[PDB]
């Protein structure tokens, strides 16, 4: 089998066939016509990103959520059950909370690490089994084949959000997981200029979504347009997500040395809860940095204000380094105490590294660390 | 208030706010930075402003698609308990999401004519939540008086949204007429080239900041792409020169099939026999570039017709500068059986075309000469 | 054989060859293995509007003159303009090529006698504009081609205002034809770009010479798609900018403050006669002059407020521009005058917003002058 | 200063301008109302990354080579010439504007001596590329701008080759660097545009001169985007292209069918001590001569199943070529010899493939050659 660059380049796709051209012809059209009484261009994205991520068939949607809709509208009806890791992105949560779930659709919320508990927790109606790994809070890890395993005993569907690691760094599918899916604005595109989304899975779950969530229940198309910059993201998946951890590693081991810094979430670090788990799932620890600040709340707004080559906005995995405190931003409006319960510290920072040289890196955030004193 | 076509050509934007560029540029970003600790992409927000004001209304949204617009919209305005009543016949796709999506998930549907004053009102309940149709209607041009039915929503406090992809705004203004919301497959005539495929939302400030966080944030995630929004703003501007040509050809070609010994009916808004022709000429300015006929061959001299076009492609869409034609019996509903189609309203010579922008002489001579050849 | 509108949505295409995409996909890719199909389909579908054998697709207007010139003169050679020429296209000649020992040499034409009279053993171009820039000046296309062949030489017409819907120097003897297809036929003001139109024989030397190796003006596939998306309404566009204009022609000529009209629509134009012999619309461009002089032209610019103060035409918006004031800023009464350019000679590009809105718009901006 | 690569994403914008913006809005317009800003910041992007003053973006290489010519040469002029140059370019030069009155002539920029000797007052221009084609010939960039300095001509380097991330001529004196974009810098093959980066006084000359009035090669915004966006992963693609190629050369290196090789990374490689001074690393291209001949050649091309038979490079796709069956098909063996092309000689742009599959084509390919 070629290698994962070599797929990420030319998986499913020979010059010979349209023409000699190199990259692929953008069929942007709305339409195809008949000779007597789907489009190439995503297709294309669509085996290729299956070829990477170890499954039978890839489908492209407008957006990360409109990957996450489709498959969930697909899979649940009112009765159903739907078991979800603890915590999940901001959207997701959402969705399932305030838009399915006020539709009969059954929800419960687990610690997708702790086995036990999950098993417990299934019944008859469990239809499916959502959850991201790591998760959005401080990279919580998941035992997807230890959940598949249970999953598959009670003949239910797994999902993974697989958004964080990419199929570079991990394959949930090769773990036992019947789904993913990816929200490739972020790491996949790479340069924070497209908004998409990914679902990989079986044949028969794909045309399911495909055909009914997309087709009938969300229509969220992705542009041709889109979805060849995608493609284009895709041809520097390995070098990009190389850099990220190689700069999010030495960004990690320099935060762990710092006084003001008081706890460290990065796979990375020996000291990590979980790092027996997310090397087995992991090839590298990632392009994410979680931590406190001592000073709580406070700190965290005096360190995000003083950054000047990391950026203060809610994405991640563009080439640009990100850095958001949800304290002080995306859970302003949500009171202390009130704040900790969906698991938020008050001095949370949340790091998105980039590809920009480390030293610059580490200079921005010595340099604000010293504004949050 | 400045014309129809000023406003498609400048509404909400000055050259002087973006360094004089006279095209506003495209922000193809996902994201937007602050400058402190304490979102809406300029590209879509221009569309939808230029689009609230060509259609009358408050707000607009812009979706990934048509199908992103229904879906968003009616994920936002209904729950379970609730009901929605639906003109007879409906889009394909719509229909499908209706019947085996939402519909499934604890939502009464009940399909009315909505041309049926009394009919309507008699199917409103204390349930009713929203009141969904097309017009004219995909099948055979089928008007609904929405003033009307507008006027008993009101009375029984439900929510009106109109499907207006197929007059677009020049042609027919629901909002102005009483509805709540209208909404579009801009892949059509908005778009007018048949290189993208975007949705459109007008209404009330109420009702699309709800969708927007609501239906199209958490439920759909049906996000249009600035560089197809930008695509979508530049066919807008010549909206009224296009639609004005597809009606002028949809006219001439109508009353050519009106003559014709091989055609049983004709479905046209603008032929004096149409039965609803006094209604539309009420709701719209112009008739439409959408022909709808039966070949008294049935579905033998409809596949015969299909295939000897030569200049009217065979495809299932409209609103495009080229000419499209399609026959459900042999094409969509092949797969069906007369006895089905007939239940949904297909005739086995129905034939259906969308009239292009191409020279009326060359589009009469590939229809007389297909129809000849549909013996 | 096809109408001007369908072929310019049709020729050259047939989807089936293209797994049935209705709309041609976009070849993006700087190259191939074993032409870029983009750029030839927008070569062939102008060349048929054009009623010519051969397209080519470049970078701008300036890519298309320059890769032309470039292709046809050498040292030695001998050039005859049109009195009058774009501003970019004058520096081109007179400080570029004009300065590799090319001659150059403006004559009227309009003027048959005059322009026999310039003609010599080493005349191998004769390039002008028609109608041109300063007030409409036509010149005798088919009159000035039987001059061409009787002494060989190349007839270079630069058609961008008219567009192929309105007038084809092809048929009417001219050996190539170019455009700023930055006007016109993309007619949204979104991409730049150029077109030559003329004999395979003529068009594949400045493909494989001015283009290929002095220029290197290569259009982007992106923007040729594009180029190619405006001209599927291209006729609907021309047919309302020349409405609109006729519109507002007739009524700048009621005005007192406005001293003369140059509208080839106006039964008082000149050369009204041959316009109609060449042109089928009298365009979308209108030029007048104000009786208050430069401070006229500068108080009813500034009082626009629906055309935009900007140097272009061709596009969705209404433009207008004082040349005074504006692109001639400089200068003084005398130079002014030296190049045709009255002090109140105002040009306006004709949109396609609603008429009523124009009218408005030029009335307020009319008494805000004087 | 901060580091090549946080140049590479961040020079010159800052979201704060742009509403926030992230990434910069892309201004696909063609006329502003009353100097392009996505043109303008990938301008003094690539100028921060080649340590220069100013840049201008182009439609193609041959755009940026060609408006800079045109610009600084005049008849009676006279412009020394590496031995060796890219096809288009020697075409422009001997066949375009060498025929309007500008001396030519080629001299060996590695030898100071000669290049000394071959200077005149006529010596407006140096021109040439490094590493040269061919067999990667080298230049001394400092050696020939102390020369040049000397004599008061102008040096400009085609540094596509390299890129700013491994060579910065401007840095060892050159006065204008030139890049055809569509390769490394785009690095996606996706686009086709030029660079063009010096001094404030020399890009505004060519930027008013030779683009503006006699090329016209101007650059859509869309793809000034698209480079924009390849150039931000510059540094990492190169380091990959470097690390496959050194592997594949010295792979080849050893191999029985292999008479002669040229990769900068090898030790042996001729100029290595002047390269690595240049250079920071070797490159991703890769020419050897097959003992076959043309022949072999032929069976070497025809065999290749991952690498892709065409002429361009600095794609993340690998891409291979054997002029003597390509692009210099029709000269006689003799005619490829004058211009130093082995009847054997196969260059390879080694793109961003896993390498053990890159080895395996490579080495099956070079059985078939047999």
């Amino acid at each position: 089998l070629p290698g994962f660059a070599t797929r990420a380049i030319h998986h499913g796709y020979d010059p010979q066939d349209h023409g000699g051209a190199l990259v692929p012809p953008v069929y942007q059209t709305a339409t195809f016509t008949f000779p007597t009484v789907s489009n190439p261009t995503l297709n294309l994205l669509e085996a290729r990103m299956a070829s990477l991520e170890g499954g039978e068939a890839g489908l492209a949607l407008a957006s990360g959520m409109g990957a996450i809709t489709s498959t969930l509208w697909t899979l649940l009806r009112p009765g159903d059950e739907v078991l979800l890791g603890n915590t999940l992105y901001g959207c997701t949560f959402a969705f399932l909370h305030h838009g399915i779930g006020e539709f009969g659709v059954k929800l419960r919320h687990v610690d997708m690490a702790d086995l036990q508990a999950l098993e417990a927790a299934m019944t008859p109606a469990t239809r499916v089994i959502y959850f991201e790994s790591p998760a959005n809070p401080n990279m919580h890890m998941a035992d997807i084949a230890g959940v598949a395993k249970i999953a598959r005993k009670h003949g239910a569907t797994v999902v993974v959000d697989n958004t964080y690691c990419t199929p570079y760094l991990q394959r949930p599918l090769e773990l036992g997981a019947d789904l993913v899916v990816h929200s490739a604005t972020k790491y996949l595109s790479g340069h924070g200029d497209i908004t998409a989304g990914i679902v990989v899975g079986s044949q028969a779950l794909v045309d399911r979504i495909r055909l009914q969530g997309l087709k009938d229940m969300t229509g969220a198309v992705l542009s041709p347009h889109d979805a060849a910059l995608l493609m284009r993201g895709i041809k520097t998946l390995n070098l990009r997500m190389d850099r990220h951890c190689a700069n999010a590693q030495v960004l990690a081991e320099f935060l762990a040395r710092q006084p003001q810094v008081e706890l460290i979430h990065y796979p990375g670090l020996a000291s990590f809860p979980q790092y027996t788990l997310a090397r087995q799932q992991m090839s590298q620890p990632g392009g994410m940095i979680a931590f406190e600040l001592k000073g709580g709340i406070g700190a965290g707004r005096r360190f995000m204000n003083a950054l000047q080559l990391f950026s203060r906005a809610v994405s991640l995995g563009d080439a640009e380094s990100l850095a958001q405190h949800p304290a002080s931003m995306t859970h302003s409006s949500y009171t202390p105490e009130e704040r900790a319960h969906y698991g938020i510290s008050e001095g949370l920072v949340r790091l998105s590294v980039g590809l920009e040289d480390i030293d610059d890196l580490l200079a921005d955030v010595q340099q604000a660390l010293k504004a949050s004193a």
